[PDB]
């Protein structure tokens, strides 16, 4: 057997070097520059973004690097280091939703979304992508690709949105629209806000109420694992799963109906009225009594309890109460498994192994149905716990997992410019 693999992040130098070489190898021309956006881990606040809730992501050090050059036509050529001999080619001129074949829908759809928003200066482009955000890990390779492209296009076309947090929300919205409308992949905005608005050493307390302005809807929370002698273990289960299989879309449909039945614009309205009540049990009971469907009650209970767990976590971590922080991780996972029903055995067994082996807490992160777990562990324990999960996976007959180093890293940025 092989020891469990840790997937290291590309350095600035490696990402620039590799994205530039793929660009020159593919297109001959030099790119105008290289941009990059990170993947993410959601610490807590899962399945709350599209309910106008609270989230708490960090940006991983793992980034997607885009070498890009604008074109004076409307042609979009893209290549990825996974498949360097397969250049995808579309044209923005009269391009419609779902008009683009395969992975290239994600970057092409960003240019489309900017044009649809009236950025008429945005024409075609050539790009090359090199990533270390692991595929199928639930760590937002999708956002790393769309957000790196949105930042690169903003820069080369001088749109003026990339150089401010509030400006980056315009580029976030284009990235989200690409994924939802061009690629046909249902997504809230958790991942794209993380990738473009996180900061090094901080978690992004993101308030997803849609009426908030950018300076109202984030709060950088201290997330210095070294201050508490901690390590955030991240394990990609590599469990076989399927994007756009309809499960994630169903959860969203279920929440929207719940909100319709409750007569509220979103479940955050419901959650906040419960949270403010003196008797939160009774406020929840009265809400779930208004939902006749037994699955819908479960989904609403998850959303309401998870939003409050975010607040609880921000307080626990600021207090250095790592046991309390870990219990909140654990209650988030347990809710996602029992009430939201978005876990699978690989996630649940990895989490149990982490819990049994000294984690303060452990949970799936991201959408679920596969992908990754995270665990708050003591510094120096991540490798041991990752290998315990790997040994257990082999006993279970599961695909080997892989792990990634993790800490709160910087958001998207320009990496190089001619
Ligand atoms: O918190 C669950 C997440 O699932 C997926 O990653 C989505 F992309 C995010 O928007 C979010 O809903
Ligand atoms: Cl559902």
């Amino acid at each position: 057997m092989t020891a469990v693999e840790f997937i290291e992040p590309l350095t600035h130098e490696e990402g620039v070097s590799q994205a530039t070489k793929l660009f020159v190898d593919t297109y001959g021309a030099a790119p105008e520059g290289v941009w990059a956006a990170p993947g993410r881990v959601n610490l807590i606040g899962e399945h709350t973004d599209y309910n106008a809730g609270l989230c708490l992501p960090i940006a991983l050090p793992h980034r997607t690097f885009i070498a890009l050059k604008p074109r004076e036509d409307t042609k979009v050529r893209v290549v990825s280091g996974v498949a360097p001999d397969k250049v995808a080619e579309a044209d923005l001129d009269g391009l419609k939703a779902r008009g683009v074949d395969g992975w290239s829908a994600y970057p092409t759809g960003v240019a489309w979304a900017l044009r649809q928003a009236g950025f008429d200066k945005v024409k075609g482009f050539d790009a090359a992508f090199v990533s270390c955000v692991p595929l199928g890990s639930g760590l937002s390779s999708s956002a790393a690709m769309t957000c790196s492209t949105a930042l690169a296009l903003d820069d080369v076309y001088g749109l003026g949105y990339g150089d401010s947090d509030a400006g980056r929300v315009t580029l976030i919205n284009a990235a989200i629209k690409s994924e939802n409308e061009m690629a046909g992949a249902s997504t809230g905005g958790l991942d794209q806000n993380a990738s473009m608005r996180c900061t090094e050493g901080h978690a992004l307390l993101l308030d997803c109420r849609p009426e908030l302005t950018p300076l109202e809807n984030v709060s950088q929370q201290e997330f210095d694992l070294d201050k508490y002698n901690l390590e955030l273990l991240v394990v990609d289960t590599q469990a076989p799963h399927q994007l756009n299989d309809g499960q994630y879309a169903q959860r969203r449909a279920t929440c929207e109906e719940a909100a319709k039945i409750l007569g509220v614009a979103n479940l955050r309205v419901t959650a906040d009225g419960i949270s403010k009540a003196d008797d939160q049990f009774q406020a929840l009971k009265e809400t779930l009594d208004a939902l006749p469907d037994e699955t819908m009650k479960k989904r609403v209970r998850h959303v309401v309890t998870e939003i409050e767990r975010v607040r609880s976590f921000v307080r626990a971590f600021a207090q250095g109460d790592i046991k309390a922080a870990g219990r909140l991780f654990n209650a988030s996972h347990d809710s996602l498994a029992a009430d939201y029903e978005v876990t699978v055995p690989e996630l649940d067994i990895a989490v149990d192994v982490a819990r049994k082996n000294g984690a303060y807490g452990a949970r799936m992160t991201g959408g679920g149905f596969g992908g990754s777990i995270i665990a708050l562990v003591d510094k120096g324990q991540g490798h041991e716990i990752a290998q315990k999960i790997a040994d257990r996976f082999e006993k279970e007959g599961f695909n080997a997992p892989r792990a990634l180093p993790a800490f709160a890293a910087a958001s998207a940025s320009r990496e190089a410019k001619l």
